């Protein structure tokens, strides 16, 4: 797992997305959406969403990256015991939104790639170590959830 160490470089991280919650959660969708359009096609509440610019202007955009982060959020800070957490997020996106693990790779890296954009040079090798194991983890605690329920996507 993580070290004591890693896991304070983890939350120290997180308190910069803590700043801006909404602004974060936002930006790590639109990275999202646009790097992957197929991912954007599992929200029927945002397939309206042609262009970037409609991605930037949607207050429910915000509203649920919000969501998504505060989320994520609460299980980091179980520094890794987070079954309780953690088991239904991976019962609704495997059997109800049928979200590929593949896809929880991508939004893995669209943070990692939204925390240098928005704190350039303040995101440190050691910090970028931290955060992608702890992502990894997260993974790889659902996916373990996936093999059980047989789900691929
Ligand atoms: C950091 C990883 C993620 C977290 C923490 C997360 C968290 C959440 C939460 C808390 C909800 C609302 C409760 C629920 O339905 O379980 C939700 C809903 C949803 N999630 Fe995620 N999610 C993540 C990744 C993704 C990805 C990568 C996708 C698709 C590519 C996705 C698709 C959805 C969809 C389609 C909903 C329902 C949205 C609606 O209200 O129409 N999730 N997610
Ligand atoms: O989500």
């Amino acid at each position: 797992g993580l070290s004591d160490g890693e896991w304070q470089q983890v939350l120290n991280v997180w308190g910069k997305v803590e700043a801006d919650i909404a602004g974060h959660g936002q930006e790590v969708l639109i990275r999202l959406f646009t790097g992957h359009p197929e991912t954007l096609e599992k929200f029927d509440k945002f397939k309206h969403l042609k262009t970037e610019a409609e991605m930037k202007a949607s207050e429910d955009l915000k509203k649920h990256g919000t969501v998504v982060l505060t989320a994520l959020g609460g299980i980091l800070k179980k520094k890794g015991h987070h079954e309780a957490e953690l088991k239904p997020l991976a019962q609704s996106h495997a059997t109800k939104h049928k979200i590929p693990i593949k896809y929880l790779e991508f939004i893995s890296d669209a943070i990692i790639h939204v925390l240098h954009s928005k704190h350039p040079g303040d995101f440190g090798a050691d910090a970028q170590g931290a955060m992608t194991k702890a992502l990894e983890l997260f993974r790889n605690d659902i996916a373990a959830k996936y093999k059980e329920l047989g789900f691929q996507g």
